[PDB]
């Protein structure tokens, strides 16, 4: 019963690597649940947390991890929508209020009053978390902790933004950057009845982007995108920009069809110089695309339990994490790290 | 009896004087029409054309003006939409192919085979105009020529801008640029049931935005437009982006409120700034509109001939053309200045 | 200080006449709030409530109203979305979910766990009443409650029925049935950019109607409205059904453009024979709609507040409430009949 | 070199049997071309005609066949889309005007000045067709011409109809009547992402939707279709009728889930009922569906070329077509019969 005391991976300074340090067990208060993680994710974004790489910096100290996934191991009270033992899934979007402009029209992820587990309030870098029992993700019973992790940020992410780009089936997906989130929206694109075609600057990643479906390939290192899509399709219908770079994001502007829509998921910093004349006359639209909200989550996790979506994912262990997030940043990992706990 | 020779603006060298001259009335082919222009509406596009501020310029040298309105004077052999003596206009999108995907799919305006009245193929600056009578606006027989000009093209542009927009009944839209284009787009905007805040750089400007149906006035050159928004309204559901001002283009996407978009219809020459991790976070979405169909077209016309919609206009000789371009350079016009023939 | 006794309209038995009967007032448990009843509207589901004329019929005995407008005058435990004092309104989404496919995507008006005011909980026809504070509705200051009170029901119902007709601004919408919601829907209608076809069997209705907006006024019971509508606007882009009618629903088939929709509001039993080759070679579509969500109540609300709907009420006694059901039942009413208290 | 004359099967009279007998054939006026029969589909649509069962009737005496398929023998004047040679089909949608409010916005299919090849213009029950250039369908080069024939009606219209469902990729589709249309409407759902639910009246039938994707499979004549649905998934977000049955309209309507979208594309003769009340209260949207526009006749077509759907046929010749329409009187046809010329 509830170890009174974790270990977790803990951020005291911007910049300053992580450190594993023994605190204390969480106690789910009013609305609140325990849950025991089996599983952590390692998003890209956790880098940008501890590194105070955006405006809105997290409040230290604090654990990131928002792809924790695990058993409910104790109920606050009042608690209605899970009971203890439930395998869930603590996401980006840790609680909304429910009642404003955007939670009463379907678009609670983009509540002002929204808390992001990992970020301001502590994430899955633990052995147990506390989460908001309603935001929760509920997970599928034929798939594996450390296999629908992903899905919790990367998987949802990616499918929300694939269904912002409008492309319906039949029509051209160009998927620019094929990493954590890429390799998993090369899948969803396909199981959308989307014919794919994969940018990168790595013939390794180009490779898997392949074996998971994609029909077209294209090394933006050894050729350009724009014209190679342009003249193989015509134009993507839709984009989505996955990349951190700075030229990938003029790159998938040139690679979208007249009409076409650019749907950016990426957050890298700064404004980045759009064409007028081309986005003007040739009707482009740039949706800006975050996480999921509980239902895109729960339909992103659907695919994953119909098996039409497997993460490539590659062990890890929490006291490793500093060593992991260099390798992130230096862009070396094939696929996704999910913590073992 | 058809002069076989008529007076015309021509365009012969980049950011030189335009010469009125005398040029050969042209006769209707097999699927064309001659235009007898009665009324010719002067449209920033033309200072664009004749100063050779886009990617891609126009031949020289050439007669602008895609606002052209009057009767149709000659009819070539094949033609049937049309027949002599009716009151019609020749817009920006002079034809386009008919069987491509756009073409059928409702949106010609992205048409790659289309020709561009006043910019690919000879304009209004004169007083015959051949066309294509398929693509020609037919005009409401109660709104008179030189009222109705400006319908040709800041009409339908800012109409169909203003429903990419997506803003419904009871929304507000922020309009930047209260100029042509912009003061028409107003009154759309009213007539569609939306709250207007309009934003310009002057006074008069901003008065002129009021009397037609503004609740909101902005003046940028004397506080910041990006705060008076969000600050007076939290930000608009929709932004329309008029302006011939990259930067207006960058305040205009920081004019939207949470999951907002912004309609960009303004033509300056260059690049506009994309506040990635913005408009991610905050669900925004930009879109790029080019003019209007002819089903936008002649729903635009509708509105005009409803009397929900009435171009301010002005009065303008072909003769004085150059200092009319001069005038609207120094951003001295209120609303629309008109040619009559 | 709660009177621990008040008086209400209660049902005991399906078609037995209501009977005011000096009853406990509740108290605010945990999540509740109790609201005093300053005035409350009576909608036609009143009737088909104590009538027992659907299929799941309201527990007895009950009270029903759900256009019950007040004073929050207690708040149970926990409730943070509004404070005592507060007037607000208790709508016929007494509660939902919160949590289900339909409750997470926009769509609680679907919720199968929901619970309705004055039918499967105690409503407005009463001095005081328990609502659900995350459903009740922020009503505007600048309104009197006796006018609001018909926004509650007739308000958002006619308005997201209009929103479900799809019909844009400048286009037509024609409005079976102008009585309670009827007559509030031209006003919508109105303010929605829409033009109005008002379509009734009482000549004092259509009067109404041509006060209120409507440019083309039709009795069925003098002329066909099919051919009518078809001849002089070609069809309505958008129908709303607001008859309880048996032949009022093939008309409004009838009346209907290619590509048109039918927006069913109206609750008449049974089914009804529909055209096949009409519908389908016409691309008709019928869609059905229930009241509003909270965010299309808020909406609907706020054209109220913007004084472009003022519902036709006439005021009327708590005990008088057997006549008042026996003159709606008749159809006697002009308007929408509101309690005092 | 053109035989002059040729071989038809014509319909005299409504209810008698086709007569097999020699015509001339046609020459291509200005705005027209021949087209060389070399396949042609036969559609339950033929049925209706040659039976009289619609309220507009085919004029007698006529040659059906609206999935006639072949090469353009001989152009007349003025015609550019296509060129001798070309394989082409000619669909249901034979011309329309091009300048209506539903030709100018993608919905040609509703144009009041249409032609429909095989009923009010002679069709492909015949050696030799005339036709419109400008709507013949386009053939992908590498699907021979009996197995493209289907879907130049029973393709394109069940595509046209999965479309106006909005279901989309992991949603459920419930498809009623696998036919002509049918079989391919489960081949078009898989490709477009969704779980196809088939409901027929004969196992055979529901064998080959289970060979082609299905994975709910229910016979109508062994047990309730609408508590099987209701009871297998809880409905379906989209559901498709192509049943020529009225009865199968109200159980189809009776199998969408909350909120759902119930396509009507099944065309037999009389009324459906639509009840009202459950229609309100679930939120439901039902959508009738004719054909389908050129570009939707080009993307269904595409996905032919694709191999993503492939109609299941069985060769018929000219001479037979009598029991040929007798075999599908009876039910007895699996898929498509398609006549070889
Ligand atoms: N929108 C959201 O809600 C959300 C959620 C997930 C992560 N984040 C963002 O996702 C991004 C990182 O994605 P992962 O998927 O987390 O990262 P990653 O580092 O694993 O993958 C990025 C990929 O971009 C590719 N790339 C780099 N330059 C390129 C170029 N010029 N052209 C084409 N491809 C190029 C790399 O080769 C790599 O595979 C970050 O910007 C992060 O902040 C956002
Ligand atoms: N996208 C299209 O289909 C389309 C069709 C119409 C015209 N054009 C473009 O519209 C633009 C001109 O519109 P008109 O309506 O033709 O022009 P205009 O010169 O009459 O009006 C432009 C307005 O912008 C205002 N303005 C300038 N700088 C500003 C700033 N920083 N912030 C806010 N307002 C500012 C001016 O004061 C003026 O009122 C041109 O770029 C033209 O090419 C595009
Ligand atoms: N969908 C919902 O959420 C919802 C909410 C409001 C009320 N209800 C339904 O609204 C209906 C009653 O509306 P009110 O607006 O409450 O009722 P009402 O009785 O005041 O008005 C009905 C109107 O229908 C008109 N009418 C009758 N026959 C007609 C015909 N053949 N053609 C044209 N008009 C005809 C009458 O003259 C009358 O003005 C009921 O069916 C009720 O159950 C549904
Ligand atoms: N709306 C359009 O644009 C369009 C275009 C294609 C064809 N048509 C219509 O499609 C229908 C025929 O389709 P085919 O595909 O041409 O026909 P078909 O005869 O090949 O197939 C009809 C199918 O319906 C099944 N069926 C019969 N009764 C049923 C019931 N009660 N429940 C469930 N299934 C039942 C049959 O067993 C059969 O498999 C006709 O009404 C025809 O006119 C319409
Ligand atoms: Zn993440
Ligand atoms: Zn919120
Ligand atoms: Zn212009
Ligand atoms: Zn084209
Ligand atoms: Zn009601
Ligand atoms: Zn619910
Ligand atoms: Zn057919
Ligand atoms: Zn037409």
């Amino acid at each position: 019963t509830l170890p009174q005391t974790m270990k977790a991976a803990v951020v005291h300074a911007y910049g300053a690597p992580l450190r594993i340090e023994e605190v204390k067990v969480p106690l789910p208060g009013p609305g609140q649940v325990l849950v025991k993680i089996e599983a952590s994710g390692v998003c890209h974004t956790d880098l940008h947390a501890a590194e105070g790489d955006w405006p809105v910096k997290p409040p230290l100290p604090f654990i990131p991890g928002h792809e924790g996934v695990g058993y409910v191991a104790a109920v606050g009270s009042g608690v209605t929508r899970v009971k203890e033992g439930d395998r869930v899934g603590i996401p980006w979007l840790y609680t909304a209020c429910g009642c404003c402009e955007h939670c009463l029209t379907g678009w609670e992820t983009l509540c002002e009053s929204q808390q992001n587990t990992g970020y301001s309030v502590n994430g899955g870098y633990a052995e147990y978390v506390l989460a908001d029992p309603n935001y929760v993700g509920i997970l599928p019973k034929n798939v594996e902790f450390a296999e629908i992790a992903p899905i919790l940020c990367a998987g949802v992410t990616v499918y929300k933004g694939l269904k912002q780009t409008n492309a319906r089936p039949g029509q051209w997906v160009a998927i620019s950057g094929i990493g954590g989130l890429g390799h998993v929206a090369v899948q969803y694109a396909r199981a959308m009845g989307l014919h794919v075609a994969a940018i990168d600057i790595d013939d390794a990643k180009l490779e898997l982007a392949r074996k998971l479906g994609a029909s077209l390939t294209v090394n933006a290192r050894q050729e350009d995108p724009v014209e190679a899509i342009q003249r193989d399709i015509g134009g993507a219908h839709g984009v989505l920009v996955t990349a951190v770079s700075n030229s990938a994001f003029g790159q998938a502007i040139g690679m979208a069809r007249r009409g076409g829509t650019i749907a950016l998921v990426g957050l890298p910093p700064g404004d980045f110089p759009t064409p007028i004349f081309d986005v003007v006359l040739k009707g482009l639209h740039i949706a800006g695309s975050i996480v999921g909200t509980r239902a895109d989550l729960q339909e992103a996790l659907d695919f994953a339990g119909e098996g039409l979506v497997k993460a490539t994912i590659h062990p890890g262990k929490l006291d490793d994490i500093n060593q992991i997030l260099d390798q992130m940043r230096a862009g070396q990992i094939e696929g996704r790290i999910v913590l073992e706990m």
